[PDB]
């Protein structure tokens, strides 16, 4: 089983306990620790922040304490668009470009691997095209990382992918049964499915559908992401289930009406911590006061509502549930969205240091003996 985890090189300004800095970094806790983000300067990897290197110094280092961690850069994200992917995977030159300027960036900074998070080929901004130059990207990746395996004779760097949950973004860019091929193993973004977007309430990450849901919604849950991947031809050994430690939430319009489904007017009141309407930290629920904390029978997740305010977000219990069913299907491990949203540091939860991703160690049967 895998374990991969998601750092994130904007969680070091946060301000108080939630600031999460290189300290807060356990070597032992994931398998793999995946770097959130690297960019790209003239169709070549380049740093986001101006302290990276410090941090990739750091973030590597973990692996002289647990010589069996892989780590991996992620390049891309949500806020990095789709321009300098479309532009880069244009031409042959430009992609050569690339993938040549990986391999000795990984190289230089200790990285044991890519990942590659494009929101999305095919999608927000990006053309039609870039379906089928996503898949020859993956394979220009794959055969020079084999390539430069055989010539230095180093381990073969790995490579991965984020990759979407809905149907919509799926088919408009991933040419499933030929990327997974060359990918070592896909991160599945099993999350975002509901959210402050949306005019009524509606759980982040709900593992099946409700009873008076239809069509097209049918399907924004875990386990259709999980059958549509394993469907379109991935390797359920290579099949990662993303889990998030925070939750999505709503400004209701009524305090009356707390039910998912029900009337929302926006996105909630950002958190003191990660002041972002919408999303809220684990950290930011868990201990919240005053508050209802309730259950979606059919989807078997929490939610919880105080006054006008409404979130749902997933707890131990629900990532206990999905390790399980991820175990039931034979998949390739879990993954998680992100380090510094648990209560990695035990301020606010009482229930220690990564109370979230614990569990799902634990019920991975990964713990250190």
């Amino acid at each position: 089983a895998k374990l991969v985890c998601y750092f994130t090189n904007w969680a070091q300004y946060r301000q108080g306990e939630a600031r999460f800095l290189p300290k807060d970094l356990d070597p032992s806790l994931c398998t793999h620790l995946i770097y959130a983000f690297a960019g790209m300067t003239n169709h070549q990897l380049s740093t986001t922040e101006w302290n990276d290197e410090t941090l990739y110094q750091e973030f590597n280092g973990l692996k002289k304490m647990n010589p069996k961690l892989k780590t991996l850069l992620a390049i891309g994200g949500w806020n990095f668009g789709t321009q300098k992917f479309t532009d880069m995977v244009a031409t042959a030159n430009n992609r050569q470009t690339f993938v040549n300027s990986a391999i000795r960036f990984l190289r230089k900074y200790s990285f044991d691997g890519l990942d590659l998070d494009w929101e999305y080929p095919g999608s927000q901004g990006s053309p039609a095209v870039d379906k089928e130059r996503f898949t020859t990207l993956v394979q220009d990746l794959a055969n020079a990382f084999q390539q430069e395996a055989q010539t230095s004779g180093k381990e073969r760097l790995l490579l991965s992918a984020a990759v979407p949950a809905g149907q919509t973004y799926v088919d408009a860019g991933y040419e499933v049964d030929k990327i997974a091929q060359n990918l070592d193993f896909v991160n599945l973004m099993a999350y975002d499915f509901h959210g402050s977007w949306e005019k009524v309430t509606g759980h982040n990450s709900p593992l099946y559908k409700r009873q008076e849901e239809s069509g097209a919604a049918a399907s924004l849950n875990v386990d259709a992401a999980v059958q549509q991947w394993l469907q379109k031809g991935t390797p359920a050994s290579k099949l990662i289930l993303g889990m998030p430690t925070y939750g999505r939430s709503f400004t209701l319009a009524s305090s009356s009406d707390t039910r998912v489904g029900a009337p929302a007017t926006g996105s909630g009141t950002p958190g003191p911590f990660t002041k972002e309407g919408g999303m809220l930290a684990y950290y930011e629920v868990c201990s919240w006061k005053g508050a209802t904390k309730q259950r979606i029978q059919d989807q078997k997740v929490p939610y919880i509502f105080r006054d006008n305010q409404w979130v749902g977000f997933d707890d131990v219990e629900s990532f206990k549930t999905k390790v399980s069913y991820l175990k039931q299907k034979g998949l390739g491990g879990a993954m998680v969205w992100a380090l510094d949203l648990d209560d990695f540091a035990g301020f606010s939860c009482n229930q220690g240091r990564y109370p979230l991703i614990q569990t799902l160690r634990q019920e991975l049967s990964l713990v250190p003996r």
